[PDB]
């Protein structure tokens, strides 16, 4: 596999703060760009192990990057390149933070001064709140993109037949802003042409779960970005078989096998 990065995973690996590659950030201002708000982009420093996957992340309603910041170096630390964005304007619908993150991906591959380390075919998108419902939005029009994460999703739009990318919903049990039996399952049962899907709800989580640094979260996530857009079968054991509820892990949903 030539997409390949990094050693074989651990579980304590996936948990811990960093990963093993090293990462730097780069600020992008907005105005010196067209479509989003501007963001921070994280990568790996190692120029030798070859180029990594991207993926675009949104922050939802009146939210700035910060609000999930941690998530840069933390995915980016285990061999992928992150662009977090900030938006138009604070008050953007979800559809509009799927074009944003589109545009994100976009400005990354073809303008930006980390384009030459980014494999532009293998890109990814997550969001948390409408930021979630946006990736949601993003894998409807680019269904080339290879992964998608909606964190806490909110969308009034239920039904999503039209994605075919590898999608994995995390969801907050205890979600009062987007109740996940309002938001995330109807997405999740909706995802009828997903090549791969999976639902992961945190045990006695509020909507503000991703806010602050979550290891299992991580865990799946990492997991997931590397099986789908590294072709990563390595990590497929994290996702298949499915794991059981546990602490953390109120519910699982999942399609295994990953054929």
């Amino acid at each position: 596999n030539p997409y390949q990065r990094g050693p074989d995973p651990t579980e304590a690996s996936l948990r811990a703060p960093r990963g093993p590659f090293a990462v730097s950030e780069q600020s992008v201002s907005r105005l010196s760009v067209s479509g989003f708000g501007g963001g921070t982009i994280y990568y790996p420093t190692d120029t030798s192990q070859g180029t990594f996957g991207a993926i675009a992340i949104s922050p939802g309603f009146t939210a700035s990057w910060s609000s999930l910041a941690w998530l840069g170096p933390r995915l980016a630390s285990h061999g992928f390149v992150v662009i977090g964005i900030e938006t138009n304007t604070r008050y953007d619908q979800p559809d509009s933070r799927g074009r944003q993150l589109l545009a994100a991906l976009d400005y990354l591959t073809q303008r930006s001064s980390v384009r030459d380390r980014v494999d532009a075919s293998r890109l990814a998108v997550a969001g948390h709140s409408m930021g979630g419902g946006g990736t949601l939005e993003a894998a409807r029009r680019r269904p080339s993109l290879k992964a998608a994460i909606p964190i806490a999703p909110w969308n009034l739009d239920k039904t999503w037949p039209e994605v075919t990318t590898p999608t994995l919903i995390i969801g907050g049990e205890n979600d009062s802003i987007a109740p996940v039996a309002t938001h995330a399952i109807p997405f999740y049962n909706s995802l009828t042409n997903a090549t791969e899907k999976a639902y992961l709800e945190l045990n006695g989580a509020s909507h503000f779960f991703p806010q602050t640094p979550n290891d299992t979260m991580a865990k799946f996530m990492i997991a997931w970005m590397k099986r789908f857009i590294d072709d990563d079968t390595r990590y497929d054991q994290f996702l298949c078989p499915p794991p059981r509820p546990s602490g953390d892990i109120s519910e699982y949903r999942d399609t295994c096998p990953h054929t």
